[PDB]
């Protein structure tokens, strides 16, 4: 089958484990260790195609290597998450995106924009300011919630089709 590597980035307790896990096992954890990195795979059908997603949910120590550069490098795309409640997360996306140009050497790079816990009620990142800031970078915006589903399917396909988008230019 197709395969797609996508790489899961963003601050700690954005929610890229629970996205990832719901994803994969369709239900909600909370409390996943924070430390542990670990690829997922699944065999989905996404617009008639069978694709094998191979999603590493990247978490331990912030390191700039060149194994570590060259481990991030095979990512074809990336989901950059914050969560709609915590702004620092939100301001932290410009540096993830700052760091997949850089090891992919490119600026364009198939990336989707993820505003994840939209189920909860004290949010304080606009719709409409990740909208835009996503518009500036050329790349799709998606909120999600990890806790009831919404729209995580959405979020992860989206990528995928961005990937298979970029393959056929
Ligand atoms: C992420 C990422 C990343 C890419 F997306 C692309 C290429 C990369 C190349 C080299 C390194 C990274 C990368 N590594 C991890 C990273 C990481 N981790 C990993 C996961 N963490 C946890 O899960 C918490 C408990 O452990 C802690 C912080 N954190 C950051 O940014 C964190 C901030 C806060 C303090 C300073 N630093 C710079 C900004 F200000 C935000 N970048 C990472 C990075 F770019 C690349
Ligand atoms: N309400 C709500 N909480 C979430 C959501 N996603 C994650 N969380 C909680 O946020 C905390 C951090 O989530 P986690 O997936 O470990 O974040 P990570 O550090 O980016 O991997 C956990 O307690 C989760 O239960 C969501 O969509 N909605
Ligand atoms: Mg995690």
């Amino acid at each position: 089958m197709t395969e797609y590597k996508l790489v899961v980035v963003g601050a700690d307790g954005v929610g890229k484990s629970a996205l990832t896990i719901q994803l994969i096992q369709n239900h909600f954890v909370d409390e996943y260790d924070p430390t542990i990195e670990d690829s997922y795979r699944k065999q989905v059908v996404i617009d008639g195609e069978t694709c094998l997603l191979d999603i590493l949910d990247t978490a331990g120590q912030e390191e700039y290597s060149a194994m570590r550069d060259q481990y991030m490098r095979t990512g074809e795309g990336f989901l950059c998450v914050f969560a709609i409640n915590n702004t620092k997360s939100f301001e932290d996306i410009h540096h993830y995106r700052e760091q997949i140009k850089r090891v992919k050497d490119s600026e364009d790079v198939p990336m989707v924009l993820v505003g994840n816990k939209c189920d909860l009620p004290s949010r304080t990142v606009d719709t409409k300011q990740a909208q835009d800031l996503a518009r500036s970078y050329g790349i799709p915006f998606i909120e999600t919630s990890a806790k009831t589903r919404q729209r995580v399917e959405d979020a992860f396909y989206t990528l995928v089709r961005e990937i298979r988008q970029y393959r056929l230019k």
